[PDB]
């Protein structure tokens, strides 16, 4: 299905579920889709709830609009597909740049009063190094993943998720070439430009103010062997700064987690949205 | 092109050839879409017919629709295809899941008087075992593809095809990396859940009832060592209970065989049919 | 986004880009689609163009028609989206196929006062031996390509990509899975009958009428180890024929240059652009 935006960008979403069942709208995570969280629908369907997921505008089935790739716009997104379904109060989930998505969401959207949040190795606070945020990474990195989003994304959106994205890449993993193929699938169907300019938006948004204001139960999910979100700088700071935040840490878990570990992930989603 | 069906269900579909040209529509197996027909739609145009074959709901193409995933709702949106090109009394040819949703067609729509049908390596009579059905498999198997469906769908639609449904298993077959890439993307576009509840569809249904009741040619093609619908279980007993129904046998081929065996399969089709 | 031709046909385009900013349409090869362009349209937001890349009638996401699959539908396509999003007067670059499309339209849409347009490893003249053309290739070779697509098309768009498209196949040279499956993967999302016919179209039409009537600046891209269309049956031809045309040779550089040496071809195109 497709949602018209304010500004007309067409934004695809799966709505699967009873209408009136509780909802749980999914965000994922760069340079993906709502196919990414396959697991997570059926799990939560089996469970009781309405799952929702929309494609980031620019990303998998959504319009290839060139601009207004940063994280106001991808706030007010959701909000045109939320005002559309009318499924205000729902609990969002985020992944990686999802969760940067839902936390901007909830601070520039109040009059959604969502439920709870839960943030899936997350971006916030911010990732980009500043004087506030000494240990943010060096952009030298992140523009060099522009450089390779624009010089050959084919192979680069192979070399992600079959070394540091689901820890494949560690000794002893047996990595899966139908998931390595997944992640580079729905990268290659979505905008090479809203990708490119993606990456200054997870990357060099900080979200620190937003975190602050969030009042509501969230639940940040972290593995320390997160090889593309930092665990420390980005996982617990953001439990640190959420006033009603929890921390559940995955040893070893990559940032592909809820994927690769699905059973775990979902058991604990389940237990902490149902309090 | 696309179809709003009565549920509102969008189903994309595929439509060439001339069009007073004589038809032949096309059923795609679980989980694919109607691409996995290109090497039959491409004969067929070269051999005089128009050739159809849609995207089964929440496959493909198709609306991912949460729900009515079962063959009285796959009979239906065929039925919206069928009568928004105006194709009644088209020969239909389904393959694997596809077969079972030719004859659920042909028995709840009637006012189709369709002329002939082709079912390949399809599901009828029943695949699950039952107190009815003795020499079925256990609905645990089908259950744990159901498993696989909702945890690792993305891996799992690599092994069917690099495995059992071609028979790249068998030990001397050369795998075509292109043919597996390509059942694992169509699989792979289309909605997890459909899959999901489309297993029980494919493999619980009793399509006994609407065998009885075809009286129009029909020919059930299927290989006997197909290791995704057990020959024994299926095209026999289908053959069997069609009352103008005739059993081809293939020694050696697998469920797939459409694909790996276009040029033989083709032939016998085109014989069946013209 | 998409356009509706004359003939009902359904037209997917990209359109990345100011509105107001200087415009480059680009015209993809068989059996591709705008996805194939990802390089070249960053290149050139980069450098303040509009960028306009739409996928030809059964390729990609355009509709899957069965018929009029020939260079003067192609060319009637590019008209449909040309005024759909009044870009007249804009440059055109066509790649393969699509260099032959370029060329039709300027031939058949004179109203249209294209500015330059670049012809890279393009078709024209005529691919196939002819007695007129007795330097072209047999026609028994392009029979053998439609044998593929209608018998094994699947395995077929892996072994142009892993052979000779991008001169992987040449000894020392490392190949991309990544590029091998995204060339892979636009062929197959397109219609096996549109690219069956596809064949037909770009290998045995002659471009030598449309090609002596173009007076604007055209520059003719082809590499000399061309495995797709032979170099010297092809774009030295065109160039000599083009009343305002130049040739612009790569030494051992292959059909997918594009692709393969963005770099040298991106700077090459926006100095020949600008010039």
């Amino acid at each position: 299905s497709y949602v018209t935006t304010k500004d007309g960008v067409q934004i695809f979403y799966k709505d699967w579920g009873p209408r009136d069942a509780p909802v749980i709208h999914f965000h994922h995570g760069w340079p993906l889709s709502a196919d990414d969280w396959d697991a997570q629908l059926l799990f939560f369907l089996a469970h009781g709830y309405r799952v929702v997921a929309h494609d980031r505008r620019g990303h998998g089935r959504s319009s290839q609009v060139w601009d207004g790739h940063d994280m106001d716009h991808y706030a007010d997104d959701v909000a045109a597909v939320v005002a559309h379904l009318g499924i205000q109060g729902a609990v969002h989930v985020g992944h990686s740049t999802g969760g940067g998505e839902v936390v901007r969401y909830m601070a520039r959207h109040p009059e959604d009063k969502v439920a709870k949040a839960v943030l899936i190795a997350a971006v916030p606070p911010l990732m980009v190094q500043t004087p506030g945020n000494p240990g943010g990474l060096p952009k030298s990195v992140f523009d060099g993943f522009q450089a390779q989003v624009a010089s050959n994304r084919a192979q680069f959106y192979r070399d992600v998720p079959a070394g540091p994205f689901y820890g494949y890449n560690r000794p002893g993993v047996e990595a899966s070439e139908g998931i390595i193929g997944n992640w580079w699938r729905q990268g290659m169907i979505g905008s090479a430009k809203a990708h490119y300019d993606g990456i200054v938006a997870f990357s060099q948004t900080d979200f620190t103010e937003d975190l602050k204001g969030i009042q509501q139960p969230v639940l940040v999910m972290h593995g320390d062997d997160d090889q593309i979100v930092p665990y420390e700088n980005s996982g617990v700071l953001s439990a640190k700064l959420l006033p009603n935040g929890a921390l559940k840490t995955y040893k070893g878990y990559p940032h592909g987690m809820p994927t690769t570990h699905a059973d775990v992930i979902n058991a604990d989603l389940l237990a902490f949205i149902r309090s």
